[PDB]
């Protein structure tokens, strides 16, 4: 793979909404990116917590597979978990700046249970 691959996958799984929206490009352009071989496989959602309201959190997972796959096949999983397990719940949290009220702090609510479902792991 190309030699900055490792800065590539570090500016893809920040916190901030500069990198969700650099992944988020990369992700609607996979192919742009093959050079890199990264893994693009997700599960979505399908293997957090319950979701009653249906707040749209396919895309905070996505990114999240995202990290967990490519760090994990880098054989550096352990030392990047928490940036993306944060990454993660701000993702989550940007969903939900787009509601207010009770809503507002439901979807606050379940982000914070996806997040606490995944940060049980370490």
């Amino acid at each position: 793979a190309p030699a900055d691959k490792p800065q590539v996958l570090a500016s893809f799984t920040q916190t901030s909404a500069s990198s969700q929206n650099a992944w988020l490009a990369a992700n609607r352009n996979q192919s742009a990116w093959a050079a890199y071989e990264f893994d693009w496989s997700t599960d979505l959602c399908t293997q957090a917590p319950d979701n009653p309201f249906g707040f749209p959190f396919n895309t905070a997972c996505a990114r999240h597979d995202f990290g967990y796959r490519n760090y994990k096949a880098a054989g550096s999983f352990d030392a990047n978990k928490s940036r993306i397990d944060s990454a993660f719940y701000e993702d989550m949290k940007r969903v939900c700046t787009g509601y207010t009220g009770e809503k507002n702090t439901a979807c606050n609510s379940t982000a914070w249970t996806y997040y606490q479902a995944v940060k049980i792991f370490g």
